[PDB]
């Protein structure tokens, strides 16, 4: 409803129907092991050009930074916004044929997060917020969950290594651990944008995870607060997109989350 | 598709439909757990009126109502059903769920049924007939090992560290190779994607038989191997399955079987 929303938002749908026909064609068509990583790379490739000519044909002047392309500043006023893009979020599900996955766009003014959307182009979900406007599915209002603790509460997580980093991994184990008792399930689904527009919609009660990339945390923690949830590091500060770890939920989740996974840090 | 198949598949078509209305409107804790045991036996009582109106001779088995017997020759064929595979994440609205149809005729999977109401996906598979995917032929995925491999599971449970440490210790050695483990919650679905080649193995224990009937029959009909955790064929009755294309079912197996105690063997 805001104009550079409403860009954003189309550019996501242009990316996400041509993820959609990529996956059709994958699924009648059958990749193999080598060739893997280069039809990944191809499609997150051209839905980044895709969503990349769409933003810069409104906003010529911004700074983008994409998952394929890198950083590219801006100029003049326009240097204040940063698009911060995933355009294929999950691709290690979208490879697989596995229906989970999601284009991500933030846009940053200043360095704060100032619109969000993230779009499951296979469910048709979108879901949009800017800053202090709310966040919606689908033009619905998205509010967090109400759940009052971590009692029968449907957590999201994620796990995005796949190297060894045996320190990290046990942490990780630990923290798990400690989770399962209370919690009704852990989920892990594979796209950490959109386990944040989960926890943003009611979906998932919290959600944490380390490792993430900025593009990867910027368009669904927007969605969190404007939902009404809450976001941070696993420290508590605000600093996750820089450091890679997120722990987000609604209000009394999110603090009991936080408060569990601290014994398994320093 | 053969009369039998057609018939389940309009039977989790309509369970499918009141299944998604229910979702829509979606309360509180407490309430949660009966308004589930409601929607649960609404779609079995769907499900089991459109089969019997066919068949009223065959016996029945759903998770709602337990076994009915049958009688004369149709005594031989029993339905297997979970109405609904995945009620926490439908209790919470996330969009991952089937309604999970299974005919089994003198013991073995006849036909099969794993339907995803949410994005209408409807696995179907007869004995010998191979499976498919709202029409289209299934096959399991072709990658040769776990490197890369993207696998699924899941803790049924969560009462038990009993349980815990042993499923703790398989993931640990599984995470090096494959390129993702997931943990979407309905096993009818992850059966139903290792037929499709979305997942390349699976493994849970913990589970009942109308949650993995007709997944088990939808991988074998895709090409796949299914399984217990020892290798022999009575998961249904053991509760605990490993599925998946030839090379990573083998693997996958094979990885699991040192870290279960003799209990899982
Ligand atoms: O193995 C996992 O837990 C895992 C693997 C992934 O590739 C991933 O993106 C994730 O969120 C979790």
């Amino acid at each position: 409803m805001q104009p550079m929303l409403n860009i954003a938002l189309r550019a996501a749908r242009s990316a996400g129907e041509l993820i959609f026909r990529s996956i059709e064609r994958l699924d009648v068509i059958s990749v193999n092991e080598k060739d893997a990583k280069d039809y990944v790379t191809e499609v997150d490739r051209a839905a980044e050009q895709t969503i990349v000519a769409a933003l810069r044909k409104a906003y010529p002047t911004h700074a983008i930074m994409g998952e394929e392309g890198g950083l590219i500043e801006g100029s003049g006023e326009g240097a204040d916004y940063l698009w911060v893009i995933d355009p294929l979020d999950g691709t290690t599900n979208f490879i697989h044929g596995v229906p989970h996955f999601a284009v991500s766009i933030a846009c940053k003014y200043k360095g704060r997060l100032e619109h969000a959307v993230v779009l499951d182009p296979v469910r048709q979900e979108e879901f949009t917020a800017s800053r202090g406007r709310g966040a919606a599915l689908n033009g619905r209002r998205l509010r967090v969950s109400g759940r009052k603790s971590l009692e029968g509460a449907l957590l999201g997580t994620g796990f995005p290594f796949r190297d060894n980093q045996i320190d990290n991994l046990d942490n990780y184990l630990n923290m798990f651990r400690s989770l399962v008792g209370q919690t009704a399930g852990i989920r892990r689904a594979g796209a950490a944008s959109l386990d944040l527009a989960y926890v943003a919609a009611g979906r998932y009660d919290a959600f944490w995870e380390f490792g993430l990339s900025e593009w990867d945390m910027a368009a669904g923690a927007l969605l969190v607060q404007e939902a009404g949830g809450l976001v941070s590091d696993f420290t508590g500060s605000h600093e996750f997109l820089e450091k890679g770890h997120i722990v987000a939920g609604n209000t009394k989740c999110f603090k009991a989350l936080l408060t569990t996974i601290q014994p398994h840090l320093p």
